[PDB]
Order: C-alpha cells, then sequence, then structure tokens
C-alpha cells in the first residue's frame, strides 16, 4: 500500500550542509518527496507537534533543539513508507544505528540525531496535517 | 559579497528523483538553501513569473512545461550566488553544458532543462519575493 | 459541542465588496474566524474540492465560476458550528432564503450565491484539512 | 494613485469580535483588501517586524502584546492607501482619535490600539514583503 509519512530534517541536519544527501537516501529507496517546506518552528509549534510526550524528561530539551534553528519539513510517499522511512533514518541512537542509515551516517548524538520520521500510519495522519494542507502535497510519475 | 537568488527544480528534475543530488550539487560549492518549498504552479503563476519573457518565441512552451507537474522553489544564499548558481546550472543548452553541472548530468534538452536561476541581483529580488515572504527565508549558520 | 466548519466566501462576495459584512454576520452569531486566507483558488484545487460531484450536470460551471476571482477562506469555530454555519448562509437558492441570511442579502444567483459551508462534520474536516494545516488555525477568547 | 498598504488587525481586535466590522470599514472607504490571513506571529517574527522601533521604549511590550494572540494581516489596495488606511485608524492615543475612526470605537489604550498601519510607502513595501509572497496578493475588480 502506497502511504505517506513525515519527514523533519532536524536543525543539526542544515547546519552539516546534508540536506541533499539526505534526500537522496529517500529518493535511492523509493520514498518519494511529495510535499517539502524550510522553516523555523516556533516554540508552540514544536510543542503541538510533541504534546503527547509532554510528561516525558526528554521534552523540555527537545522542544528547545527543535526551535534552535530552521528543518527541512517533508511528506514521503511510497509502498509502506512509513517503516522504510524508519528503516532508512535508523535507530535513534547513531551508536546503535546500522550501517548505511542517515542517523549512522550523520546524526551526531541521540539527542541531535537529525531526522525525525513518524512512528506509525495512525500518527503520519496527524503529523502530517499538522505540517501541511492537502493542497500542499503533490505526487509525481518517476520517470527518466 | 553575500547575496540570494532563486532557484526552481523543473518537473523533470522531480520525476527524475534527483532533487537531493541537485540541492546537494549547491550545498557542496556554499550555495545554502535558506527557503524550499515544493509547489505545483497554476498557468497564472507561471506566466507572472515569466513575464519578462512574454514576447518571446518560447514563452508558451516554457509555461506549459512549468506547470505540467511540481517544482520544488527555493533561495539560495551565498558569496556571489546569483553567479555561482548560474554556473553551476550550466548551459541552457544541454548539449553545449559543461561537465560536472546540473544541466549536463541531468537535462534531457533545452526546453527541459532542469532548474531555472535568476539571471542578474535585481531579477534574484523580484523573483524571491514572487514566492517568498520574508518569513520563510530562513539564514542558519554551517558547523 | 464546540466544532469547526469551513466558510468560502465566493468571488461574487469580494466583488460586491462585502467580506466585511459577511464575517461580522458569523461573529455577531458565535460562530469565531479562526483561519482565513484569501486565495485564488487554480482548476486542479476548485476540481480536488468538488470531487464527490464531478458527475453532477452543474460541476463544470461551478469550477469556473470558483476560480474566476479569488475567494476568502475561513474556519469557523463555535458550538454546532457546522449547523449554524449553514442556517446563517442560507438557502442555496437566495429566493427561497430566510430572511437575514447572507443568501437572501447578498447572493445573486443559485450559481452566484456567495457562500460555500460544509455540509456535515464528516465534510468539514476533509474540506478544513485541503485548504489548511493544523498550524494554520488560532483558537482566541472572545472577551471586552 | 493607486497604492497598496499593510494592516494588521491586532489580537485586541479579534477578541472583541469585530475583524468584519474593521474589515468594511475599509471596504465602504475604498480600500479594497487585496491579501488577508490570520496568523499567530513568533517572538522572531514580531522583533524583525518592529525592527525600526528597535531603541524605542515601547518596544518590548510592543512584541509581546503583538505575539499575545492571532493577529490578521492584510494588504489594503486603493487610491492614497498609505494615507487613507492611517486615517481611517485614527490616532495612536484612542483618547485623542477623531470620531469614526477605528481606534476611537474600537481601542483600549495606547498600547492594545486593534490596528497597524503601514506609515509610508517605502516602509509599506517592505511590510508586505515580510508577510505575503506577491502570488498571496490578488486584485480583483468591484461591481
Amino acid at each position: 500500500a502506497i502511504e505517506r509519512t513525515l519527514s523533519i530534517i532536524k536543525p543539526d541536519g542544515l547546519e552539516k550542509g546534508v540536506i541533499g544527501k539526505i534526500i537522496s537516501r529517500f529518493e535511492e529507496k523509493g520514498l518519494k518527496p511529495v510535499a517539502i517546506r524550510l522553516q523555523h518552528l516556533s516554540q508552540a509549534q514544536a510543542e503541538g507537534f510533541y504534546a503527547v510526550h509532554k510528561a516525558r524528561p526528554f521534552f523540555k530539551d527537545l522542544v528547545q533543539f527543535m526551535i534552535s534553528g530552521p528543518v527541512v519539513l517533508m511528506v514521503l510517499e511510497g509502498e509502506n513508507a512509513v517503516l522504510a522511512n524508519r528503516d532508512i533514518m535508523g535507530a535513534t541512537n547513531p551508536a546503535q544505528a546500522a550501517e548505511g542509515t542517515i542517523r549512522k551516517d550523520f546524526a551526531t548524538s541521540i539527542d541531535k540525531n537529525t531526522v525525525h520520521g513518524s512512528d506509525s500510519l495512525e500518527n503520519a495522519k496527524i503529523e502530517i496535517a499538522y505540517f501541511f494542507r492537502e493542497t500542499e502535497i503533490h505526487s509525481y510519475p518517476y520517470q527518466k
């Protein structure tokens, strides 16, 4: 089933100048970027986005890092995109991340782990609707 | 000095699945993407954007190609960005584009040449304002 | 129950210069505008928006009118907002519209009837998501 | 002649439920709303917007008030719009605002005065570009 999932290139990814390399990782794996927008999140936006985790000890630090610089918001489309996205990102902890994943190659630490990806189809629908209107998502054919 | 210019990845660039390769081409040469937005242009948006070419013979075709699918709009910031961007893109005609340029590597024809770049600083300011609010452009420091 | 519904001031409403009067009709009735954006719809956008009616004879004319000029997109919030919105708009046919409604006071004809409103809660969710990201909708208190 | 200026309905205007009354005030005087967007400004957006007032004593407060809730951003188009808009708004201090002006009717205090209007054409161009892409501004004819 063709699904859509949210991907966010965190502040450290832009600072390292690897936006293109990250997008290429998805493209080469068949995850088609159908929505992309560079944006600098406000505290209200980050908090609203991570609301279900407001009780976790990491919450506050997470929010501050996510608003410390601009991020690149994206919607990836493909067969089993939600899971495929998580595979390509790799384990949350870079030291524990598999070979060839984004976090293994680009992440700094568990706290500065370069990318975000929806954890489930259920959440993907919410995360996407949070950052994009349906009119901002555009599929296109892959050819040549 | 540091300038900001508009770059657009045309419909064919997305279809070829080389959005990342193109962006990397800029990043690796010091042209920082400070604004990015995937969008599908309407005919009125394309016509307004290429207004300066309204009298040119290729206009109608350019407009049709530019609205045939979505594009990636970008604002690149860097030293001598307007010229630098154009150099990296390569000659309009892929047939005569230099080695290592975006067009030589990805363009298929003159009419479907993968990228657009503002031709001058003055036009850059106009092209940028056409697609981006100042609040949509964000500079950030590199490592 | 506090609900959110989509309202669109059609091209004829802007041409008559009654944007403010229309918004006032909602405000005075407790329907709070929590999202507003003036936009000129493309044919693709209008068609996608009215897709479920693509088989109806009115479809094509509807789409052309809806793209003939800019419109004002809005999300109204309030108790039973979906139904309240429909009450305030009035019958689709202005000649059949009740006293004090938007269509009775401002509409030209059944074809140029000034406003659009979600028909149900189910559709409101879809119409809103089509034109607005959740981050573009902002509730605020009514005071003074 | 015809000009375009920026108008912002401050947080208190929305809280009072007079968005429509304010808009009607402009429409009825020939100032056509050609761009409208409800938005909640972040501190960085408010600070950047009021940069020219960074040294003024009211700056900090202005910024806090402007981000306390959402605002309605608008671009008004019409004959002598920059001055016309300012006239309709009325004096900054509601206490001395003229009869029939927006501030006399709706403003509660100098610091919560319901509306903002570009003070000059040059600043109008900058304020407009700060919040709107040219593609977000749409003129239309009246009846």
